């Protein structure tokens, strides 16, 4: 029910990547689900202005959102690319590829 | 039609907090309203997670959601609090309040 971090398989081929990025074909890349409402979780690290936004939201439903849940940290991977000499190059840290904290914002 | 800041201006006692700050009585929050969609913009900053996440989404639009467009930094405000002895004390640089730049997370 409230903000936290939850699997996520990405196909590379399935988001048109394969065709620079030889390996891994899958990984794991997690995404942030949940929600932004009172009463607060004790980790989810919210903002000032995402309380303040969620408490607009709840006296102005239809003219203001709430907040999202979304990564607040992110954690790189390793991927085998081709180059423009089309040799497998290896990017050791590919960063903001997997989600490694959530958080209100 | 994509992630870009626009105004909110919040009265504290609409959102229950009149009863500890007493001046000002509104101010300029700003709220991150807009789409993370492709084609993106060229200041959305977006990280390279919310560009798979985005992209699964477009192949899976029922088990994933897409990326929200959330502030990426936030600034200060000045409010005049009461403190336990009831005076009024100036918070000069109360953080996290007002909106500086949005992007797709
Ligand atoms: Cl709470
Ligand atoms: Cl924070
Ligand atoms: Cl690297
Ligand atoms: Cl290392
Ligand atoms: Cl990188
Ligand atoms: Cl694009
Ligand atoms: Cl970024
Ligand atoms: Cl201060
Ligand atoms: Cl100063
Ligand atoms: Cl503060
Ligand atoms: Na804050
Ligand atoms: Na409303
Ligand atoms: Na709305
Ligand atoms: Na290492
Ligand atoms: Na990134
Ligand atoms: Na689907
Ligand atoms: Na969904
Ligand atoms: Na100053």
């Amino acid at each position: 029910s409230h903000c936290q971090k939850t699997s996520l398989r990405v196909n590379f081929e399935d988001i048109g990547w394969d065709s620079w990025i030889i390996a891994p074909k899958e990984y794991e890349a997690y995404e942030c689900k949940g929600g932004c409402f009172f009463p607060l979780a004790d980790d989810v690290t919210p903002t000032k202005h995402a309380i303040v936004q969620t408490l607009v939201h709840l006296k102005f439903p239809t003219k203001v959102s709430k907040a999202c849940c979304v990564p607040t940290k992110l954690s790189p991977i390793s991927v085998l690319y081709k180059d423009d000499m089309g040799v497998p190059t290896l990017k050791y840290h590919y960063e903001g590829m997997s989600v490694a904290e959530c958080g209100c914002r």
